[PDB]
Order: structure tokens, then C-alpha cells, then sequence
């Protein structure tokens, strides 16, 4: 799950949303989703999950964004899919380049300890991924 405050870019409208507003309002946004070949595409959110209050860890990424996610949340990395809690400083995560909109990889500059937050998931049609704070993460069915 992803923490309250996680920013989700809608590539169709160009609007960035906080995930808790998307879920609490059942907003029919699109996200940027990754296909397995590294191409990025617009896909609609089809389900909205309130996952309750959980520990989230922080992954501070080159560029300055911090992804706050539960340790078990799957993140796309240079290795493949990995649980956020297994990632370490120096591992490289898949990101959407904010200027070009294409997929690239960025280094984790720091892993931050847990804090307690409301957490959320979205189900993204067909591709089951989304870009959250610039990072490609899992956005799957229950």
C-alpha cells in the first residue's frame, strides 16, 4: 500500500492527485502505467482501496522525491519487481522522467524508517502498475 500524500500524475488531464483524495472520492482518474517492455501508457483506475493505517517506509530517490510505501509494496527495479522493504541505498528503481515522460532508472539515495500513515491501493486496468512520486509501483487486483 501507498501512504497518504502519495502523488499520482494523471497523464490525460495533466493533474497530479493525492492518493487519499482519489480513493476517498472514487475519482475516475488515469495514471501512467508501465508495460513489461518499458513503455509507458495512460490507463484508468478501476478500483479504489482504503487499506487502513500501517507502517510505511520511505525511499528517497535521486531528484528529491520520497516514495512512502508499506515494506511489502512491490516496486519495479533494475532487478525486476522487489518489495520496497528489501530495497537499499544504491538500488535503482524504475521512474517516469518528468521532462520526457519516458521510463528510466533512478538510484535510491536513502531508506527512511517507518512512520504510521493511512495507506491506499489502486487497481489500474490491464497493466496493473502506476507511477507514484515518479516511481513505477504495483497497482494490482486484490
Amino acid at each position: 500500500c501507498l501512504a497518504e500524500g502519495t502523488r499520482i500524475f494523471d497523464p490525460v488531464t495533466g493533474t497530479t492527485h493525492r492518493i487519499e483524495d482519489v480513493v476517498d472520492g472514487r475519482k475516475p482518474i488515469h495514471v501512467v502505467a508501465a508495460a513489461k517492455d518499458g513503455t509507458l501508457h495512460a490507463r484508468p483506475v478501476v478500483s479504489w482501496f482504503d487499506q487502513g493505517t500501517r507502517d510505511v517506509i520511505g525511499l528517497r530517490i535521486a531528484g528529491g522525491a520520497i516514495l512512502w510505501a508499506t515494506p511489502d509494496h512491490k516496486v519495479l527495479t533494475e532487478y525486476g519487481w522487489r518489495a520496497a522493504g528489501e530495497l537499499r541505498k544504491g538500488d535503482r528503481v524504475a521512474v517516469r522522467d518528468v521532462e520526457t515522460g519516458e521510463l528510466r532508472y533512478s538510484v535510491i539515495r536513502e531508506v527512511l524508517p517507518t512512520r504510521r500513515a493511512r495507506t491506499f491501493d489502486l487497481e489500474v486496468e490491464e497493466l496493473h502498475t502506476l507511477v507514484a512520486e515518479g516511481v513505477v509501483v504495483h497497482a494490482c487486483s486484490p
